[PDB]
């Protein structure tokens, strides 16, 4: 079956793991461990790196037939459109298309201050920040139960798994939006997520690699 | 027509003004100019930000008729779209999803280290890894004359501009690779993009904002 390889770690392969068991893809994954102390062995990687045939070496990988895929976002709409997950009508695709990327820049947002040592003072002026990007997606979704509109697509993946991290963050984030309270729910709340929610498959944590000041492990 | 806003400044808009002209799409540009000083004043777009109706208020943006768009790959998305300048099969596809996020990838890593201040120290690490990452696009794009296939796609653009930007940087990075040199003759020689190379309306430089070390202006 197709192989999905990345770091022992949450990470940027969360949504994709979701997004594989909504899917019912069979899959096995190709887990790499980093190394502690100040040396953050990364061999089991990069001794393989460049062995496996993919145009762009990177984590994470997906391995499906002949098709060697890198880069989140690629291995998101590569399996989304085996199912038909991405838009039908112009507009949803463009909201797909829009939330795609600004998922991707929040979740970067919060990597670099997870990773900067000074991450104690980065960490208020974040917090403060917070509210209004997360009043965003809030607006955004309005009344529809799904991001896109009124069917899920591979984006509300996404837009869960930024949503999730802040509030393991700061708990109290999605107290003041309702909105994204009922999503979350909804989101969970699907048959194939909760079942797989509440196997020994899933790896709700490390967050981030054990380079990190947060999230580690 | 469209409207294209963002600095009068290169950045991350250059590909989308290429592929506007590529397509013949009838537009104009509101050019946001930034201030000078230690006070770098972007108010002119501040006092902006919100009365044009966008979901996610950023920069650039194209407002097409009732839509309204933000961010870079969205907007080349909606324009390719129009004009069948996504992939066709599959393969196509999966060599679109791939360049459209490494490109990006690469995009910012070089922006970071031009908006450091410690520019300087950055620079030669940066340089010394160049080589690696020019040669996996030289791989990719092989004996093709397009990196999706056949066909020109909008990701071209994506990855002209990349190229162009670190000849701009270092001036003999692409020597080493024929692949990349005749495929940036190819694409400067279309018809169109010439035309537009040779009018007013060029703006290549500056790369990147008045609060940059390198590539500002």
């Amino acid at each position: 079956p197709m192989i999905l390889g990345y770091w022992d770690i949450r990470g940027l392969a969360h949504a994709i793991r979701l997004l594989l068991e909504y899917t019912d893809s069979s899959y096995e994954e190709k887990k790499y461990t980093m190394g502690d102390a100040p040396d953050y062995d990364r061999s089991q990687w990069l001794n393989e790196k460049f062995k496996l045939g993919l145009d762009f070496p990177n984590l994470p990988y997906l391995i499906d037939g002949a098709h060697k895929i890198t880069q989140s976002n690629a291995i998101l709409c590569y399996i989304a459109r085996k199912h038909n997950l991405c838009g039908e009508t112009e507009e949803e695709k463009i909201r797909v298309d829009i939330l795609e990327n600004q998922t991707m820049d929040n979740h970067m947002q919060l990597g670099m201050i997870c990773y900067n040592p000074e991450f104690e003072k980065l960490k208020p002026k974040y917090l403060e920040e917070l509210p209004e990007k997360l009043k965003l997606y809030s607006e955004f979704l309005g009344k529809r139960p799904w991001f896109a509109g009124n069917k899920i697509t591979f984006v509300d993946f996404l837009v869960y798994d930024v949503l999730d991290l802040h509030r393991i963050f700061e708990p109290k984030c999605l107290d003041a939006f309702p909105n994204l309270k009922d999503f979350i729910s909804r989101f969970e709340g699907l048959e194939k997520i909760s079942a797989y929610m509440k196997s020994s498959r899933f790896l709700p944590r490390p967050v981030f690699s054990k380079m990190a000041v947060w999230g580690n492990k």
